[PDB]
């Protein structure tokens, strides 16, 4: 990691040299063993309130693409469930595979989905994202699995802008995108305490992983796979397999919101 990435020489097995927390006590993702996960009656109802979300821009950062939100006001927020207080949406992104049989970060009884959507939120008690990532309860990431089947209509606007952000460092205006169109019907979830799944791997995250996947079409995920990890005018390296494998569960319990 000389810069970190997803290749043989810079990928997840190397991250620990620059980021020793990679071998920490609460790393993500994990495998979700559905039989061992326990219903938790202490969880409150989950509230995903995205009606006033204001997207701004879409960016290829060289590892994935981020759809960024204006988080300067109390707008798109996550609350309830395992969370204490209010968490504000700052960005979402995906992780995906070279083939439909892999791509997710979390696994469910060892099953890998084709991709995984991460809606990233910071705890408003800490003022900003940067202060939030110095806290054990600074972030909440809502994770949603993607399987290949029917198209997700609400994803198409993302897909259709990807040609403008092919390479690392490119961005495009991306206003008026409604992340409600990326959610499944059910909010049933699993939750556990973990980390960022990319460097700096900080152990700040309450993970909330929905049980119900969304379906996206083969054509939609094929367009993800046309993105590039490299920058413009550099040798093409397709942006595929940008997922970290499951990490040791260590001294954690995964709780279920459902019976
Ligand atoms: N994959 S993940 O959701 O754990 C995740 C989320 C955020 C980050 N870090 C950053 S810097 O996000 C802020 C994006 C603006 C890294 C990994
Ligand atoms: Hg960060
Ligand atoms: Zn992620």
């Amino acid at each position: 990691s000389h810069h970190w990435g997803y290749g043989k020489h810079n990928g997840p097995e190397h991250w620990h040299k620059d980021f020793p927390i990679a071998k920490g006590e609460r790393q993500s993702p994990v495998d979700i063993d559905t039989h061992t996960a326990k219903y938790d009656p202490s969880l409150k109802p989950l509230s995903v309130s995205y009606d006033q979300a204001t997207s701004l821009r879409i960016l290829n950062n060289g590892h994935a693409f981020n759809v960024e939100f204006d988080d300067s006001q109390d707008k798109a927020v996550l609350k309830g469930g395992p969370l204490d207080g209010t968490y504000r949406l700052i960005q979402f992104h995906f992780h995906w595979g070279s083939l439909d049989g892999q791509g997710s970060e979390h696994t469910v009884d060892k099953k890998k989905y084709a991709a995984e959507l991460h809606l990233v939120h910071w705890n408003t008690k800490y003022g900003d994202f940067g202060k939030a990532v110095q806290q054990p309860d600074g972030l909440a990431v809502l994770g949603i699995f993607l399987k290949v089947g029917s198209a997700k209509p609400g994803l198409q606007k993302v897909v259709d802008v990807l040609d403008s952000i092919k390479t690392k460092g490119k961005s495009a205006d991306f206003t008026n995108f409604d992340p409600r169109g990326l959610l499944p019907e059910s909010l049933d979830y699993w939750t556990y305490p973990g980390s960022l799944t990319t460097p700096p791997l900080l152990e700040c995250v309450t993970w909330i992983v929905l049980k119900e996947p969304i379906s996206v079409s083969s054509e939609q995920v094929l367009k993800f796979r046309k993105l590039n990890f490299n920058g413009e005018g550099e040798p093409e390296e397709l942006m595929v397999d940008n997922w970290r494998p499951a990490q040791p569960l260590k001294n954690r319990q995964i709780k279920a919101s459902f019976k």
